[PDB]
């Protein structure tokens, strides 16, 4: 001000944080906020998982606990057992010491360390661009674009048929300039909610491989989605068979409701270990140079999950129990759906899978859900099935009911 | 590698690493690491604080408490009191909605924040460079270079009066062009430990007023210095009574021992809520862009202590206890080199401040400290008081007066 910064334009309000700001202030009981991006229980409540409640007491005993810095990658015993839950059908990759881990800031900070690594030891001398599925979390766009990589996209949801595009994805892999950077979701589609088909990912990889492009993974819901750790990584493992180095942006948010203690962690799945140390002590320059060394709290949890046999088994329950609620939430919508004949066809609400979902509605019809039923989501139709639950679904499938067949397209 | 990451030529380990490793292999039963970067116990062993222990306890027993996301800005009981423990003297910066404040990944990522807000909003515009103590902090100079503004020093370390060069600082100052970005140290300058007297702030304060340069403060020993919060932070409050907008980057790993969890703050004084607001819709969009939101555990005991009155004088005493050990540890060094007549004068030793001490050795003397008494710190004479305590300090006087009577 002094300085100029008064003439600063002040930013447009974030897309979230404006529809909060509408469903706080509505005053009608019936109310329902579906665009919460975080699980919830059959009453609405945030959830923690017992086996985390459990591990953080276990830790908080133990006669090593303190609060010291650890190393710039990271907690050893973390970045160990996060890598091996990806990989567990392919031990290999850990034992041939082939992973570059880095714990980081959740999945986001795994992003920003991929794309900080990517364009300055990759995008500076080939030119590449990134591209991202359309649609996809907003931030995978401007997160790259801050970091100076344009960025294209590739089809992804088919409106008309209200399911995946894989012919337009394809096409579009086939056409892209050869090493571009392709940033794929592993398993549970955000915001869609709908995956490629393990034939249709064999075609992805095979289209990919042809032209030699580079494989950015993003797992956020590992377990979360299905209940099965293994599943859920199966397009992550499916690639390894082809012997291409490539990344993984992985978090621990939603499978074990960490959220807010933020822990993720960065891989480079190196093809020898001379190239994974020279990449990992590069990655360790970006990690010194923005936060130093990654918080510890959520890390030790996790750690202390994955290397217990029992605490394992037990988080795996906790994995059961919210894919279920979801699955449920998805079957009872649908049902209804089809019990008061809405028209069109409404499988796509139980063939889509993680908190997501692309409902379909039309940008008229979420507004008149938003004025006559209190329901507040995305206007381009994403929902969070996590809002979803026994006291509000059958109010959730009248309003769609009454929204499509009032304001058709 | 099928992507040409083989030609990547693997980065050289950073120093202090190095150093650790070899302290770690040294099976000499004397040995002391002098290079410890966090406190350590009157047993030279991690000292979570009591206040600390007991706010965590509070904390996880909370009916309400959970895992959720943090607003992207962060938990505001946590950054209304990180600016309020700053500003105590001045609580209308607070109430006339004035400062900007952004929970960040401790002391680093404050910076960060900082320095990505200032090169996108300030030096692409007027092509400041940014001038940095030397010595300082390394990553000063490499987390602003990777953002491409140039880093340039003022000088501090007066080698030869083993003092603050108070007349090269303010001659930097003044012929530094107009509007230049000064990043200064509120209290306890790391590595050195000496800080300017408040007369010699008083005068740094006017060359930086009468030159316009921007001011970033950095504070992460407030109370952890001196065991008193409002003297630490007196140079921050002083230039308050300036009426300039200007930043803050403030840690709580040292002053609340929580290191690894990574709480600390970002803090820009606004002459209005208007342009307050401006730069805070900014600021977050970095941090979305970096880390979406900041790690919740750590701001939600530092939250707890700073918003209770009474767990709050529980860490003022914890406070005490940290500083007082540290200024023991400089009164014992410093006795012994004069009761060893060890040539030279040794009150740099208990004129600085903190955790970190320029001791004014050389790098032979440092070298053979190393060699022959076991002592490991860095070349540049810089030692951490941490790692001393009543089982060493001893060691380390006599090593030094060895030092430098054998190496003149």
């Amino acid at each position: 001000s002094d300085y100029g910064f008064a003439n600063i334009e002040e930013a447009k309000a974030d897309a979230i944080f404006k529809l909060n700001a509408q469903y706080h202030q509505d005053e009608d009981p019936k109310k329902v906020n579906m665009s919460v991006g975080a699980y919830r229980d059959d009453t609405g409540k945030p959830w923690i998982l017992p086996a985390v409640k459990k591990a953080s007491k276990i830790v908080e005993e133990q006669a090593s606990f303190n609060h010291e810095y650890l190393p710039i990658a990271g907690l050893p015993r973390f970045t160990k057992a996060a890598a091996e839950v990806l990989f567990r059908p392919n031990p290999h990759l850990l034992s041939e010491d082939r992973v570059a881990s880095m714990q980081s800031v959740s999945g986001t900070g795994a992003n920003f360390l991929a794309a900080s690594f990517i364009e300055t030891f990759y995008v500076k001398h080939t030119g590449a661009h990134v591209y991202i599925s359309n649609p996809t979390w907003p931030v995978h766009r401007t997160l790259w674009e801050k970091l100076g990589v344009t960025v294209e996209t590739y089809p992804y949801w088919d409106a008309k048929n209200r399911s995946f595009d894989y012919e337009g994805m394809l096409s579009t892999i086939k056409s892209a300039p050869e090493g571009s950077i392709f940033l794929l979701h592993a398993c549970a589609h955000n915001p869609t909610g709908i995956d490629p088909t393990r034939e249709q990912w064999l075609s992805i990889f095979e289209s990919l491989l042809s032209r030699k492009h580079l494989v950015v993974f993003d797992i956020a819901y590992q377990g979360f989605a299905s209940g099965d750790l293994n599943r859920d990584s199966w397009a992550l493992n499916e690639f390894v068979k082809y012997n291409k180095d490539f990344f993984v942006c992985q978090s621990f948010a939603k499978n074990m409701g960490l959220y807010g203690e933020r822990t993720g962690c960065m891989h480079y799945v190196a093809k020898d270990a001379s190239t994974k140390n020279k990449v990992l002590s590069q990655l360790c320059i970006v990690q010194r140079n923005t936060i130093s060394n990654p918080p510890a709290y959520g890390a030790r949890i996790a750690a202390e999950i994955l290397n217990s046999p029992q605490l394992f088994a037990e988080w795996e329950q906790d994995l059961k129990t919210m894919s279920s609620r979801i699955i449920e939430m998805r079957k009872r919508l649908r049902d209804s759906l089809v019990a008061l004949k809405t028209p069109g066809s409404w499988d796509h609400i139980t063939q889509q899978i993680g908190m997501f979902s692309f409902t379909g509605l039309t940008p008229a019809q979420v507004q008149f859900c938003q004025e006559r039923y209190h329901l507040y989501f995305s206007a381009n139709g994403r929902i969070s099935m996590a809002g979803l639950n026994n006291s509000n679904v059958e109010h959730v499938a009248q309003a769609f009911n009454h929204a499509v067949r009032e304001l058709p397209l």
